[PDB]
């Protein structure tokens, strides 16, 4: 029985400007998914989805991983479970921490020795696979963990204050809002040009503010970017109304995180104003999820000796 796990993640900053070269930064949160795995003569996927064999409807990331793997090593077959404490549909890197944690417990299974690298690739090559395409930030960040400037790769000063992630239960069109940001972009070019630049600023002066453990300016810049976020057109009311409440029970910042246009938004705190500032995201009608930043990226959590 082996089971490995992987982190899911929030932008502190950059989201929707790295796909026009802007750098981001990004922070894996300690809510995981945990895959684990045991030798069998058949292929079982179990999950709250339900139980299946490779199937690319119901479990379409664990799939891609098994084929990846029957393709470089045989196998008789996998009983594979999936645990996640991050919510489904909540656009916090569910699908990379999947893959990622997959990838790390059939690495173990079959004793392939491969290293971190390795397994954020083949990450990125899963994902874009399932969905057509997709940048390679989300499984680099929950392989590695902690805090990473992206695309420079480079690890930051983890965040060593409180994290909430309000959802606004609102499923976020991923692919919609990232083609209305493109078209807005076509049609006002200089308008929208230089505010995705602006983005990718907050993490140039973000970098150091995160290595001091800045974060009355970190949250200041956070607060920015969702403003440049709002009018590139990804925001909405209900994130709106999370976003403002946090910063009103005494958050240092509070924006989006990913797609925006519903999903989750993300609050950074002094550790004193936890309890309220969940308090008010909830009062304002969104799901708290309390999380730390964690520096454990995918991990072997169990490797038992039968
Ligand atoms: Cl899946
Ligand atoms: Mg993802």
């Amino acid at each position: 029985m082996i089971t490995c796990s992987a982190p899911g993640k929030v932008y502190l900053f950059g989201e929707h400007a790295v796909v026009y070269g802007e750098p981001a930064i990004c922070c894996a949160v300690d809510i995981r998914t945990r895959v684990t795995v045991s030798p069998a003569d058949t292929i079982t996927i179990s999950s709250s989805l339900g139980t299946t064999g490779i199937d690319f409807e119901v479990h379409p990331y664990v799939s891609a991983v098994l084929e990846r793997f029957q393709d470089i090593s045989s196998f008789d077959g996998v009983d594979l479970r999936i645990s996640s404490d991050i919510p489904v549909g909540s656009g916090l890197g569910s699908s990379a921490a999947v893959t990622v944690a997959t990838i790390k417990a059939m690495d173990t299974l079959l004793d392939l020795g491969l290293e971190l690298d390795d397994i954020a690739k083949m990450g990125h090559e899963v994902e874009q696979n399932i969905q057509g395409t997709a940048s390679p930030t989300d499984t680099y960040v929950c392989t590695m963990g902690g805090v990473v400037l992206i695309p420079q790769r480079k690890k930051l000063e983890l965040i060593d204050c409180g994290i909430l992630i309000g959802n606004t239960n609102i499923f976020s069109s991923t692919k919609e809002l990232v083609g209305n940001v493109a078209d807005l972009n076509e049609r006002f070019p200089d308008v929208v040009g230089p505010v995705l630049s602006s983005i990718g600023k907050l993490s140039v002066i973000g970098e150091g503010l995160v290595n001091d453990r800045d974060y009355v300016s970190v949250g200041e810049l956070m607060n920015i970017d969702q403003g440049l976020l709002d009018a590139i057109g990804v925001s909405c009311a209900e994130l709106s109304s999370l976003i403002y409440a946090a910063r009103e029970s005494g958050a240092y910042g509070s924006k989006i995180t990913g797609a925006g246009g519903g999903g989750c938004m993300v609050a950074i705190s002094p550790r004193e104003n936890v309890d309220s500032v969940a308090e008010a995201i909830g009062m304002a009608g969104g799901k708290v999820v309390v999380a730390n930043a964690t520096d454990i990226g995918v991990r072997v959590e169990c490797q038992l000796v039968p």
